[PDB]
């Protein structure tokens, strides 16, 4: 533990993630902009958003688990898969990721197209529950395909993870913009929200509905379907951080 | 069989055929619905329809094959390719899936969004038999793609099935949204149709048109083209689930 | 020799059936449906993904190449016979009638039009659209060539899916100018169908075939050459190699 | 080196370079055109200048590293693992290709379609700095995906390189276009400029954004993230063209 989080391994899987949701944030809040110019569409800004983790998942996963997201990282950690640390710094480079994700683009935007940044949002006639039930079910299938995507274990062909696992986040997209702007991810909400100092009284659901879905996906997974067998010893060293680097 | 249909493997294949159809019914439904905010369009529809099962693919393929559809399993009982029983099983856990699916997917839309709940519905302009033909077609090359995907024996490059078969969904929704909405599956169908107590006519279209295009594939993918050299009792073996290779 | 042969004869079979579905999806996915006019990059897509899915579930048959200007490329690259190619060309020809014939039979009045006939920009010359569908079909074929080249060592992705959106990719910039044939069969299709031959239809064989022939030489002769002797290459085109 | 420099593949592979900038800038260019028949939308065009390089990597990458764009041939350079000599003639070729594939469009080309040929052009509200940190970032995400999937030590499944790499163009595409109409390549804004006697004032950015997020990117991955055990001077023997014979 004091060795995991002090490793250059260890510094570097933690600036891979700032810099990922950075990234991330980017060009999924600069695509959905309302451009004058040519107004994106949902399509557009679905596979916006999806190309982004497909890219990031491909570019960086090998630093740091590619995981970009505060709701995947809690649930791995439920899943018994990372030490509390390596949860704990994720989730702070990831929300500081996507602070400066949105601090870039602020930056960049011409006044005519910064609008509020692309802050998640409710249809207003979809009520905070409603958000939330969606919202879970957005974050449980992208988990669940997340799991299943690096697994070492699995044995039928994988294909792509990135490719699959980004095209997941698009399909969240393609449904999650009607009722919220699609979040599936914490930071993703939290940095517009920053940066412009907008929070709605329905922000809590886009914390709330990504990690409760990708937790229940965890369980599910690594627990109901494909739990392995470790001692509680070993379970305690990943918690810990000592079972191994 | 005894073992087979008790094993704790069964139960979560047939779980996992419950749960997949389940989301991807409420993706598929969901991304057709008349949003006001902005009508989906077709190719919108098409990618979340094909990006949905090729999530579910990738996601609980590993636990169940993945079937998602009655027309695929019926397809791969013909083929010689499943037990009966998991056959039996497998279709009434996708149909209750679907029901679910359509059932959350109701309750969460906004009631300016609900409309028709996505019912799949030939167009005024075309034939039931016209219908018929289309779906048959639509499930045909979906059915041969993912035989070929999916067998133990081929030996050039697979690449992703999950994608490859995802996309094959998404290219008969670009022809088949324009005669019946696209249905290609009886749960994706049937699901709404129950939620909704108006089934409307041509349904059975919606049954037999897909789960025949299905066969039809099998019987020339298994018999036909690449033959199988199973015991003529190894045969009646995998029908009744005591098949061991 | 070949032809008589259940495997000779499974694949011609696979490249007519594989024609069919591809001219189907094709054509119906162009149509001009009145509640949805496709759109471009709806219409590079449902081209792009049937090759993309027939080379994935047919492939393995037959080689998959649902096109007389790839055949007859590979036939010049010395990759298949004579008789394979005579054969199969043959095949998807008739394999293409076959599916504009199924769509004609299928498609509303109000649908049909057409019926998703390649057909030239107006402000396109002849000359024009020849260069561009033998680009459109150069990069194809080398596609093809390099994604199904057992000697690769580089990771290989997915050749069906690779192949499939270098379709789409020709679509994107091709249907723009001639409606984007790429393959023959695919033009002379519905142009059987619904008689109506065009005046420019010749581009949509000399085109695509010079482009592929093209980068078969490119790829097999200047790029990717093999050591395959006089005789043994001879062999190849009498349909008896084996090694 | 004259040891590669004088090589038939050297040849073969300078030549292939000039042969996929010259496909990728027709096809690239030749997507965006306005086109009174059918205006081009953002991701029709993001998809076409995508699914272009993935498709000339695929096909033309094994016989020179495909680097189609002169950014990322100086970055390989700055981060070690081609020589000088081999990055001035790709370079070179790139440039050249370009001009040759931007000509070949206008040669066919339809009046009323033409324009323009597609040039790069900043955004009116946008400025010059703005633009620039924008293709920055753009190809720096750009240049991260193609190391991380070509590198020969990666363990974890790298899917598809080539249509990784393209939909990271694609990516750049759907925010990049709004900003610079997307540059992230030297000889795509260098390529019609040469045809249409078009240099904006605001030209260099073209070249020095796209530039340095490569250089940039191919630092912190070569040097900091993946460092390769040797060094030393076997660099110098890189850069000399000598090296591993
Ligand atoms: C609307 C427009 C949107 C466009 C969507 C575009 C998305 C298309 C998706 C294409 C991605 C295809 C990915 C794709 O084709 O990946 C294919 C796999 C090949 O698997 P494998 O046998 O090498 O690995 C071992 C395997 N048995 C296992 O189980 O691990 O990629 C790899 O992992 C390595 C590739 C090397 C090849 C020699």
């Amino acid at each position: 533990s004091k060795k995991e989080v002090c490793s250059v391994a260890f510094l570097k899987a933690v600036f891979a993630e700032f810099l990922a949701t950075l990234i991330f944030v980017f060009f999924g809040l600069g695509s959905a902009l309302k451009w004058p110019s040519a107004l994106p569409t949902i399509l557009q800004i679905a596979l916006a958003f999806g190309l982004a983790i497909g890219t990031l998942a491909q570019a960086l996963g090998p630093v740091s688990g590619g995981h970009i997201n505060p709701a995947i990282t809690l649930a791995l950690l439920v899943g018994n898969q990372i030490s509390l640390l390596r949860a704990f710094f994720y989730v702070a480079a990831q929300l500081v990721g996507a602070i400066a994700g949105a601090g870039i683009l602020y930056g960049v935007a011409p006044l005519n197209a910064r609008g509020n940044l692309a802050v998640n949002a409710l249809n207003n006639n979809t009520t905070q529950g409603q958000a939330m039930v969606v919202e879970l079910i957005l974050t449980f299938q992208l988990a669940l395909c997340i799991f299943a995507s690096t697994d070492s274990r699995r044995t039928s062909p994988v294909g792509s993870p990135a490719l699959s696992i980004g095209l997941s986040v698009t399909l969240g997209h393609l449904v999650g913009i009607y009722f919220t702007g699609c979040s599936m991810n914490p930071a993703r909400s939290f940095g517009p929200a920053v940066v412009m100092n907008r929070f709605s009284p329905a922000h809590w659901v886009f914390w709330v509905g990504p990690i409760v879905g990708a937790v229940l996906a965890a369980i599910l997974y690594f627990y109901l379907l494909f739990p392995n067998s470790l001692s509680l010893s070993e379970r305690v060293a990943i918690i810990k951080g000592t079972y191994e680097p």
